[PDB]
């Protein structure tokens, strides 16, 4: 019917609500459920899909094997209905990589994947299911794009994309799009100091993107984009609360405007917050280390505020069970007089921190705001490794 | 499209003919079908569908193992084309939780599950396929639901819920809904002393449910409600004729406005009953014991005299296999002048029963009305579990 | 969309082309291809669809073992896209029960099946996918009907029934629906000693019927139907080609008013033929004792005259293969200006011919007519028993 | 929604963008694959399709044993969405048979399956999923056709087929079809000696169709086709550099009015080449006596020049891998001002290459055109053959 529009403040939210579990792995164990990894959702106004990067094969084909493997010739992005596992038999093949992005700008699905050798990869770039744009790499180094939905506004759709090193300074941009066609091309600006795999949402005309800084911050880089201009700002979450993976401990105050450094072993994981005010909330992994558990943490003023705690929390994954990437989207098309933050959490199984077996893959859960005070549990994977072995 | 008005009058019945039958547990042999429990039907404009709360396995898969237990985090509504089995590749997830109700009001359908942990449970509604309305725990003890379908009239669709203890007194209400919003809250009035599991239907603008008391009597309560002034009354079954499950033999009286006590070993099952004078029908397991036989029994004034017996009988299922739940729908939108009965037996296959095998599971049959005079046999569900083992 | 007038003639038929094969015995040795039998095909505006009773099991499923018996409360009409094999996943149920027909009046679609004990049986008649009527067994006896589509003409689709005994007297009648419901019934009239299994098309307003004398005759009964009356007669075909199965050697004259007795060990099969003058094909088992080989033969006359013999033939099925039941349909809709004659032939594998194994199924291939002269194959079923060893 | 007509150019083309793989082979070692080969992919208004021919069977089942065999009354044409493996569940059947083509027309789609015995063969020529016209063998000896799609303009579709020997003079027509009515039949004209499995595209009004010589060439012929005329010419590609394979070295000129003979020790491929001038791009494998390996090479003027080669090169299957047939596809209802070039090549796994495994199946793998500078890697299959050991 039209163009979507991003006029709608965002709701309140005081507690998470369970939108959608697919329980990928424990069916996967019997049916014919894809290996993935990457997963998020993203709607449209007739409904939610989950996409993914699939790997080629089943979860007990013999061709798991090896699927720890971030980038190869088989992967691409994939989408299906809400709540089911990725099967061979009900999903669509959005476009082909091993790096992705997908929005729908109200009228028609833009869907943008890169593929090719390190030193030479390219995105193409779809809209309405067919390809309208290719992009070769700027600077020789993994070409690559947020791994969560993108978001848009009068037609207009920001896309953030890095090339280069991943432990050291690279090249990002900001490409609007309009039908899948390129409208205009910005490097990126600001005290961000390394750009990855952006968690971005959009409200009252503007969009912010919540970012991983790979290189040193374990604070979160956020861009802010003005879709109509077409222009953009870049810096840190203020909070002393730290929130990528491999962290240090949380300092008494935090960075606006540089990297808080330090944490072992990691350099980093895709994660998201909703920065509202009052009304702001940042996920991230309960353990500082690894890639375990997943809280929800409501802090007040986290995107101004160096000194902003935690004043209520919300266990989603139990730290002992295993957690993943997490990204943020909205149902832009409710009926609903404000848009409401939703989530999702990947729940990897498998390599490197399971070992008895020779894949990796992940299943999804999703979440969405309540204004009420909601129960809770842990709404882990539920799969058992030694069905597996 | 226009909103379901309640404005005819049911169908005179005689016996009961053939609907639908999934076998879902032969065809889960082979084939990959996904293991369910507490099953049902809805209709909408369109047709009719059926609906269950999925294990989040298949039933052959090794996670099958363990599926006696009744609420975890894999456990969502599934839904899907009436007579398939349940496969991963062919239902639709309408909510994420362990206990739940569904149906259309005329121009979309209501869905609404309960999920996390018995001291604090919440529900979730949902309307149109989108997550509307979230209703936290009242009394800190499984919130839950009827696990048949609702029933709605002028937009206004009626649910009942209990909250509170399995064994002793508990805090039912009935929750008025319209467009996913709460319309009215009521606590429950009048002689049912506990109320689970309501199976309801509508005719001449009112709406009955006929419930579980897993307290005390092996008569049913009966809850009658007006969808239009939004109140309701309640009592018991009054007929001798006993329909729940461990009940002991039929006493010369029944009791309108009091429980029947009696029967061992289990306090109750969900089941049903058609009321309208003349033209009632009772439902109930053939073992007085256990879940296993269904015999359907017209008992003419049952809800109204203690002294009715009935006048004829149709075996659903034989007493030498097993039954479960059941429970009520209609297809309001038939090309009838009157709304005819329709019902289905859940056919539990498994523990604790056949503990043979390690998990538990259920398929489907399903009959509805007729004026004449059909013959009948039994509806089995016809699996060989010795091939499991 | 408007109701379906037999307004057209027969198209001349010179040759037969393949218009579908499902191979589903090969497909099924591994993927989950659902046991079937009583096969056929059936058209409406949008395309064709194949139809078949499901035994509720797969193929290779362990509940595949004793499917040679032919009723049971596990079986249902499926109907699914022509040209796929039927598994769980691409099928729709159309009613349940172990003896059906089936048609398109232009606006929708009615399916009729019988269900329950040997002497209890009932139909139950579906339109647009709702139950509409249900029919009580009259004779206490298998209350079946045609196995292949029915017709209809200006929204009349007469259907021919059968009640009683296989090897004796029994009672048919003519029942006329309209949307489903009972226009009129009429009892078997004329000179046709018994009927079973009617195969049936409609042209230049008129509807003819070729069926199975279980009997006595190896000479197939023929009932001419007039749809706008509500009328019909019976006779035997006239040719002294004979074409039931389990025949004695072709006589050197037919008899139009008369069983011809005699073969061993058969009392019949389904069976079909067009009746058009000098454009007249009758299809017959190549074997004269058992189900192998399939035949198609340019009889002129044969409707007529029983000195009538064969002028042309080709080899649909060769006689090293299985074969089974065959049947009538055409496709209305086609855009052509006469009525072109199709035909199936059901490919029995496993029980009784092939007791290697411990089920019975098929697959099917249809074929429809050519004004060319074209080449033929055998169209076998091309599974290896082996295999399933 | 109109007749397509081919007035665009074609778009200028730099390098390849991938478009689409399936990754059959890997997915099919578990999951439930048909075993295919002779694939293409073919486009309407609303997106793109693959095509094949099904052996009916799945890979991993036992019938997959034999599958090099080339002809069966088990084969079928079945196209099923873009990216996804072709299984039972997901795939239409076109027609039966073992040699096919396929073309939208911008109203329907015309699809042709060739099927008989060798000396017997006919054609069933469909249109909108309905059978139209039939064509018998004029030579005798297995009647075949393109493999890839057809191509139209204004609703006049031309098709090429051969009837005769493959090592030898033969029958070659070109059949101009209008709703899958034949408009007019032409004898192959020109200096082409030998022609089978065009590949073809439409640009500026023309239709050039690039084949396979399999009697005496390892340079590939020509066929010029005006669809308004419905009248051809015929020639050989001018270029030294040479595409068929089991070809010799390239000579110093090429030859554009008769075959250059050599190469050992097959005698031809089925391949693609675009033809435009400058614009001019050729397919070949790698090797020169095997199919394995597959590059673009662009060669300005091969149509004209005898002395033309490449100014640039894109590898597309490194030369350790298998490839196998390739044609030529373009979305003619893109939105843009001129036609953009796709192809795509089947990735032939198993026998003869591979022979400890008993069958022979396939992968697809597309690319399309790109004004860019892109860069690329090897589109590989991706499956281990010990896995199906
Ligand atoms: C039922 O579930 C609800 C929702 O999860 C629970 O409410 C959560 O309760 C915890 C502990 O009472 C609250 O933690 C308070 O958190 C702040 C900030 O972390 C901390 O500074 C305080 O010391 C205190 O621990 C948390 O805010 C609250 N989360 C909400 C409401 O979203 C409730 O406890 C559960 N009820 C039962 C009976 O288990
Ligand atoms: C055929 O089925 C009908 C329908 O169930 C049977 O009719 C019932 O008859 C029994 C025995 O007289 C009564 O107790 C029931 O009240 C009747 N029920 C209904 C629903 O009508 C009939 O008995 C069966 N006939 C045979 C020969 O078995
Ligand atoms: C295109 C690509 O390789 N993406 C990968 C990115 C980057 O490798 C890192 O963020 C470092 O840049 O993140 C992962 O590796 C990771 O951390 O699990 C997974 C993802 O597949
Ligand atoms: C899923 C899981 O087991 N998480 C556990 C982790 C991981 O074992 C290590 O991070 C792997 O190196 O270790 C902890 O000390 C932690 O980090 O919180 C405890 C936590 O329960
Ligand atoms: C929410 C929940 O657990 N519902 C369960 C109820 C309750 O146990 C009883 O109604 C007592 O409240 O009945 C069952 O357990 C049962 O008897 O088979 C099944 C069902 O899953
Ligand atoms: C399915 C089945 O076998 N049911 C039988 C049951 C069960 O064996 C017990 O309920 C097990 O506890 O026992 C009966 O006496 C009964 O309950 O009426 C007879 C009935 O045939
Ligand atoms: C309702 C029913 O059982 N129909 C069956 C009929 C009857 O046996 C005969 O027509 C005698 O009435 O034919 C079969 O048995 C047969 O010959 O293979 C198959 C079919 O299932
Ligand atoms: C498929 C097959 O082998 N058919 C053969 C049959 C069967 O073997 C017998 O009917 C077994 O009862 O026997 C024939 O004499 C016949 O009936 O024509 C020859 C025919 O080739
Ligand atoms: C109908 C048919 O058999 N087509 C086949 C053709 C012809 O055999 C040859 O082109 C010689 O005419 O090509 C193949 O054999 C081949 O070379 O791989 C495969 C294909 O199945
Ligand atoms: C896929 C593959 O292994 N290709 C190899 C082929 C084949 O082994 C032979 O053609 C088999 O006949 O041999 C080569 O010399 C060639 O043809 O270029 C090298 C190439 O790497
Ligand atoms: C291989 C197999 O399962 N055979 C079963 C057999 O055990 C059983 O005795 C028979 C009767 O039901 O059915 C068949
Ligand atoms: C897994 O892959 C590795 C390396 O590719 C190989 O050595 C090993 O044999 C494979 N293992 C299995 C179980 O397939
Ligand atoms: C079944 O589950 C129990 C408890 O988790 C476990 O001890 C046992 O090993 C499992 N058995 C099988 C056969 O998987
Ligand atoms: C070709 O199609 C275009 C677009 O619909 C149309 O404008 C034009 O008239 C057509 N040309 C011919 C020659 O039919
Ligand atoms: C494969 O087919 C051949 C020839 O039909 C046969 O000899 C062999 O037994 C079959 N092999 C297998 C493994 O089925
Ligand atoms: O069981 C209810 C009724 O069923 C019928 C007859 O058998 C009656 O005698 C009986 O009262
Ligand atoms: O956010 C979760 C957090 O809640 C509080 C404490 O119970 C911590 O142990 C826990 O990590
Ligand atoms: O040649 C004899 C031949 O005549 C004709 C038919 O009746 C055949 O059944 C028979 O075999
Ligand atoms: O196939 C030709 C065939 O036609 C018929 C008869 O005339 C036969 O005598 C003759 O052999
Ligand atoms: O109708 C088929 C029939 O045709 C004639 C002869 O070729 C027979 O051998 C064959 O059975
Ligand atoms: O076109 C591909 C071609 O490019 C040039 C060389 O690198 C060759 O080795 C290669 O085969
Ligand atoms: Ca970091
Ligand atoms: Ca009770
Ligand atoms: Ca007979
Ligand atoms: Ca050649």
């Amino acid at each position: 019917r039209t163009f979507l529009n991003l006029t709608k403040p965002l709701c309140e939210v005081n507690s998470w609500h369970i939108l959608s579990k697919d329980n990928a792995i424990r069916i996967g164990e019997d049916a014919h459920i894809l290996v993935t990894r990457e997963p998020y959702l993203s709607c449209d106004p007739q409904g939610c899909r989950m996409f993914a990067l699939s790997q080629g094969t089943t979860l007990r084909g013999r061709h798991a094997n090896g699927t720890i493997h971030d980038r190869s010739p088989f992967r691409a992005l994939i989408s299906w209905e809400m709540g089911q596992a990725p099967s061979p038999y009900n999903t669509r093949v959005e476009c082909i990589g091993w790096s992705s992005t997908s929005c729908h700008d109200g009228m028609s699905r833009m869907s943008i994947c890169m593929s090719g050798p390190n030193n030479n990869a390219s995105a193409v770039v779809w809209y309405g299911g067919r390809p309208i744009t290719e992009i070769p790499s700027w600077a020789g180094n993994i070409l690559r794009t947020q791994e969560s939905e993108c978001v848009c506004h009068k037609g207009v759709c920001p896309v953030v994309m890095t090339d280069g090193p991943a432990n050291n300074r690279a090249a990002t941009k900001i490409i609007y799009f309009k039908e899948g066609k390129i409208q205009k091309i910005e490097e990126l600006a600001g005290n961000a100091q390394h750009i990855e795999e952006c968690s971005c949402y959009g409200a009252g005309g503007v969009i912010k993107c919540i970012c991983r800084d790979n290189w040193k911050g374990a604070n979160r880089p956020v861009i802010t984009i003005d879709p109509e201009m077409m222009t953009h700002t870049s810096k840190y979450l203020c909070s002393k609360v730290l929130t990528d993976t491999s962290r240090p401990n949380d300092p008494t105050n935090g960075n606006c405007d540089a990297p808080i450094t330090g944490g072992s072993p990691d350099p980093g994981v895709k994660g998201f917050a909703f920065l509202d005010g009052e009304n702001s909330w940042l996920g991230r992994t309960i353990s500082k280390d690894s890639r375990s558990g997943y809280e929800m943490l409501k802090v007040p003023n986290a995107e101004t505020d160096i000194q902003s705690g935690p004043i209520s929390n919300q266990v989603i994954v139990n730290n002992q069970n295993w957690s993943g990437y997490s990204g943020a989207f909205i149902d832009y098309w409710a009926n609903k007089e404000c848009f409401n933050p939703c989530f999702y959490v990947e729940l990897i199984r498998g390599r490197p921190k399971e070992s008895s077996v020779l894949w990796t893959s992940n299943s999804i859960v999703a979440l969405c705001g309540s204004k009420k005070r909601l129960g809770s549990w842990s709404w882990h994977d539920g799969a058992e490794i030694i069905y597996f072995e």
